[PDB]
Parts: C-alpha cells; sequence; structure tokens
C-alpha cells in the first residue's frame, strides 16, 4: 500500500519500507518519488552550493540498501556523460530544471558520441536510469535559477565512470560528497 509522503522524512521512512528486501520494484519507487512535494525548507539543510560546480549532499543510507543524496547545481553546473556502476538511478527534481541528455554506450572504436535523446526535467518530476537504458549527463542549463535534485542509487555506489563524448573512452571517478547529513564534510 504505497501512500503519498506527506514530508522529506515521510517520504524516507516510505523509502526504507520499499528497499526492506533484496530486489527494487522500480515503478513503485517512482511513483513515491514522484508523489513528494518538494518543501523547500525540509531540505535546505542539505542544500549546500558550491561556485564552480555541482555539489553532492547525503541525506540516508537507506540502512545499506541506497543513497539518498541532494544536488545543488549552479547556474550553467552539469555532470559528465557517466554510468551508474550497475545501480538503479531515480532522479527527482526538488527546485528547477535540469536537461537530461541520453547516450548509447560506445563501441570499442573511438568515435563521437552522439546524444540518442534529450529531456527537459521539471520541477517534482522523477526520472530513472540504469545501465541497462543507457548512460546519461545532467545540465542545469539555466543562467539564473540553481537547480536541486533528490537523487537515489540502489545498491550505493562511490565509483562510476565518465566518458569522452569525442571518443568514448571512460575513465574511473570517485563520488565525493560536499557534506554529510547536513554536516560539510571536507
Ligand atoms: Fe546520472
Amino acid at each position: 500500500e504505497l501512500l503519498k509522503p506527506r514530508t522529506l522524512a515521510d517520504l524516507i521512512r516510505i523509502l526504507h519500507e520499499l528497499f526492506a528486501g533484496d530486489e527494487v520494484n522500480v515503478e513503485e519507487v517512482q511513483a513515491v518519488l514522484e508523489a513528494y512535494e518538494s518543501n523547500p525548507a525540509e531540505w535546505a539543510l542539505y542544500a549546500k552550493f558550491d561556485q564552480y560546480r555541482y555539489t553532492r549532499n547525503l541525506v540516508d543510507q537507506g540502512n545499506g540498501k541506497f543513497n539518498l543524496m541532494i544536488l545543488c547545481w549552479g547556474e550553467g553546473h552539469g555532470s559528465s556523460i557517466h554510468d551508474h556502476t550497475d545501480s538503479h538511478c531515480f532522479l527527482k527534481l526538488l527546485q528547477g530544471n535540469l536537461k537530461e541528455t541520453l547516450f548509447d554506450w560506445p563501441d570499442k572504436k573511438s568515435n563521437e558520441m552522439i546524444k540518442k535523446s534529450e529531456r527537459t526535467l521539471r520541477e517534482n518530476q522523477c526520472a530513472y536510469i540504469n545501465d541497462s537504458i543507457g548512460l546519461h549527463r545532467v545540465e542545469n542549463v539555466s543562467h539564473t535559477e540553481p537547480a536541486v535534485s533528490l537523487h537515489l542509487y540502489s545498491p550505493p555506489f562511490d565509483t562510476c565512470h565518465a566518458f569522452d563524448q569525442r571518443t568514448g573512452h571512460k575513465n574511473k571517478v570517485t563520488m565525493t560528497f560536499h557534506s554529510k547529513f547536513g554536516i560539510r564534510t571536507p
């Protein structure tokens, strides 16, 4: 029985129920994330921006089943083209808009990675990606509005690959947290 999360804390409690077992009902997780109506006062603690690039702010560790984090995207900040390390990845907009560009996995031959599609993710919409679907880039293309998104990854992962758009070549990158549970973590 999926109920509407009344608050961020209620959402977290519901997520612990949805991840109590060993598998993931993607459609139910996405539905509950979509149904949470972003309330800025509930997540202000985690919305810690950096001037130069987007930040990752850990909210909950899901009793080991998932990482739940808030990403804070300054104007013009964006990600690499990246994978998700054999994990489910849900992305819900809490504030602003983000452009998501999808790419196929590269072949062995060095070639330009050509986007397969793009879409604008708007406030409160929850999207989903996994390595079977493909790779993506996420960007705040706004000149005037910072964006904030809520991301859930299951299982949690500390590393992933960035792909060079000119060649498809990949490099391993380690995820760094700007803060954890509201506390800045150098
Ligand atoms: Fe991603």
